[PDB]
């Protein structure tokens, strides 16, 4: 199991969501965040942090590469600021209503 | 050390908090998020993302199973949408005020 | 690659940002959160969760100790509530605009 955390442009949420759902994703969490990247000592009057959305998608390992490709293709515009993806390990997943775990708590297959 | 990330119904925060504190938890972070799960191509007029709270609780490994059980018991209602828990590894924890690490930065025992 | 998650006092954002940028950091994400720590059964009228900012900084492993030290030095005040840092593994990083990975998606060196 892995967590895919994708930081995207806010306007891209629905395009990314549709891509993910059509690829078989059946869960995801979205956070409002602000950030900076490489910015191709500070100011008291201006703000370097830009609004983004943080998508968190917990998947099985066999899904990761597909998910990444779907996100990148849907989120990209070609302009600096398109976002960044971080993949990290997940040890266990539990569905609260039922107590089901791992693939049972993630998968479209029940 | 592990991070327990629990996505719960907003109204359940205080019931879950009380359960955790009574089980000996002495730290946690809460985020406002939106999400979807299995939803037992999109719309321009309606919103599939539902408001939830993201609880992040960093614990020692011996605490994990207890914490999960306390969260599930307090958060559950039986209706779809009760939430989901993800456990992930933590390599190091540091308390900023003192520089203490790991168990010293987590534990109720000082 | 590691994720450094630093929970800090809101007023400290710019001091911490400046320290990180001067140490060579060229990316970070900030979240509004609420939390509690050790609090040196609840109430219906009062709120134990305190506003904090969650900084997420994905770095290469050689940067971690420097980053931690910069954060702690900039964020500390000496009063309870100064914050907490969690370090966790990252398996892969992808820049959305270009598809670059790992160090190429993190580093100041291109
Ligand atoms: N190393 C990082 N750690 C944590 N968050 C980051 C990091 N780099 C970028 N981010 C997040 O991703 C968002 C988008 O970054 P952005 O797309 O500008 O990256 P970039 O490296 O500057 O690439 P580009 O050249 O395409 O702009 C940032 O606003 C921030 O929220
Ligand atoms: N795989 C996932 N990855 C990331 N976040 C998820 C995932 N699945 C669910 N979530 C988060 O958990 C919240 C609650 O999900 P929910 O309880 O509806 O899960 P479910 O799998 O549909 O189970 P149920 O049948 O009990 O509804 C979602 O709104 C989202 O924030
Ligand atoms: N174990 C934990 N898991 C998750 N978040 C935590 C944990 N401990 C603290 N936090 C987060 O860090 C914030 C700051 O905690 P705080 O600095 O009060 O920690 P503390 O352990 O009480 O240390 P101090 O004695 O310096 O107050 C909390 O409000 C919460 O957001
Ligand atoms: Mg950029
Ligand atoms: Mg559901
Ligand atoms: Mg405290």
């Amino acid at each position: 199991m892995k967590k895919i955390e994708a930081i995207i442009r806010p306007f891209k949420l629905d395009e990314v969501k549709i891509a993910l759902v059509n690829a078989g994703i059946v869960g995801m969490t979205v956070s409002e965040v602000r950030g900076f990247g490489r910015q191709k000592r500070g100011s008291e009057y201006t703000v370097e942090f830009l609004q983004k959305l943080k998508l968190e998608i917990v998947v099985e390992d066999a899904q990761v590469d597909t998910v990444i490709d779907k996100i990148v293709a849907a989120a990209r515009t070609g302009e600096n600021g398109d976002g960044k993806i971080f993949v990290s390990p997940v040890d266990q997943t539990i569905r609260i209503r039922t107590g089901e775990k791992n693939a049972d708590a993630i998968s479209a297959w029940s």
